[PDB]
């Protein structure tokens, strides 16, 4: 066990091993940069806030630490360390979580750069490339958007923050709903991993035209921007929508053809056009897939399909266990304690 030291650090305690040095606040919880003394990285060191203050808190501790314990691919946001300055289950209460320092996030690329189709081509790779990956081991994102996307100088990307939100934060003119798939938004039906193809489709419409795609001002402005680019639904999804509410007010709805894609975003990569349309199809069974779009001739400069790996299975079994505070808390503290770091 290493040896922790105590600081005060804007209102908070903070105990950590030795190896990380030079804390200082940046942002669930709350986050400190460090420089890692052991592996030479500058680190994000997370301290969680109240992890255990519920069941449903206790859980959604366990749930993130499984999952940032299982992500090892290259454009998947990793764990380096995770620590408690607990010596024993009995007085366990602190969860500290590590992972590298990221720096600009894509929209300090989109906002602030000018975007060739070479650099489109190689973000949209590397985000499907994740993906593959976690869609492999049943994994759903479920929060992909511009923010949750780090981007280093040499254009390389992680893809961060996975979906463990409330009613207000989707409400009125907000990013968080502009890359949300309308099943999902709306609740039409049992959802599934082509939602976040959905959102791949909205962030490369933004890189290639500077512009967000569907900045509805309230929910049901961004459905009729969305009905208006891909037309409205035919008799056949319309069977697939749980909602007798929601299918009646579809039906409310006048009757309109999906758009012609290269005459709204005009002058892009002809491939560009043919990928965006085979992402941004209502009906969710018939989105390409993450496999399928990277084997897409948009990407024959980078697509190579012996390195663009799968990930090992992931048992969430877990998430239909009804358990107690103290059980998920005893479930925490055995994978807190058999965490090996990576090589
Ligand atoms: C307005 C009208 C629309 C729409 C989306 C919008 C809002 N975003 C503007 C465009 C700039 C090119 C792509 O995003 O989809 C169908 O009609
Ligand atoms: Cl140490
Ligand atoms: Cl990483
Ligand atoms: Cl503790
Ligand atoms: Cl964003
Ligand atoms: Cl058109
Ligand atoms: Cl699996
Ligand atoms: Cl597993
Ligand atoms: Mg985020």
């Amino acid at each position: 066990r290493p040896t922790f030291y105590r600081q005060e650090l804007n209102k908070t305690i903070w105990e950590v091993p030795e190896r990380y040095q030079n804390l200082s606040p940046v942002g669930y919880g709350s986050v400190c940069a460090a420089f890692d003394t052991k592996t030479g990285h500058r680190v994000a060191v997370k301290k969680l806030s109240r992890p255990f203050q519920s069941i449903i808190h206790a859980k959604r501790t366990y749930r993130e630490l499984r999952l940032l314990k299982h992500m090892k691919h290259e454009n998947v946001i990793g764990l380096l360390d995770v620590f408690t300055p607990a010596r024993s289950l009995e007085e366990f209460n602190d969860v500290y979580l590590v992972t590298h320092l990221m720096g600009a996030d894509l929209n300090n690329i989109v906002k602030c750069q000018k975007l060739t189709d070479d650099h489109v081509q190689f973000l949209i790779y590397q985000i499907l490339r994740g993906l593959k990956y976690i869609h492999s081991a049943d994994i759903i994102h479920r929060d992909l958007k511009p923010s949750n996307l780090a981007v280093n100088e040499d254009c390389e990307l992680k893809i961060l923050d996975f979906g463990l939100h409330t009613d207000d934060e989707m409400t009125g003119y907000v990013a968080t709903r502009w890359y949300r798939a309308p099943e999902i938004m709306l609740n039409w039906m049992h959802y599934n991993q082509t939602v976040d193809i959905w959102s791949v489709g909205c962030i490369m419409a933004e890189l290639l035209t500077g512009r967000t795609l569907f900045p509805g001002t309230d929910h049901i402005d961004q459905l009729k921007l969305i009905l208006r680019l891909v037309g409205t639904p035919g008799a056949e999804l319309l069977k697939k929508i749980s909602s007798e509410s929601a299918r009646n007010y579809i039906q409310s709805l006048a009757q309109m053809p999906k758009m012609n894609f290269a005459n709204v975003f005009i002058g892009a990569n002809p491939l560009a056009v043919d990928l965006l349309e085979k992402m941004l199809v209502l009906d969710s069974d018939k989105r390409i897939t993450a496999a399928q779009a990277l084997a897409h001739a948009y990407f024959a400069q980078y697509h190579d399909p012996d390195d663009e790996p799968v990930a090992d299975p992931y048992d969430q079994s877990f998430e239909s266990r009804d358990l107690l505070i103290d059980e998920w808390k005893s479930l925490t503290y055995d994978e807190v304690i058999s965490f090996v770091p990576p090589p």
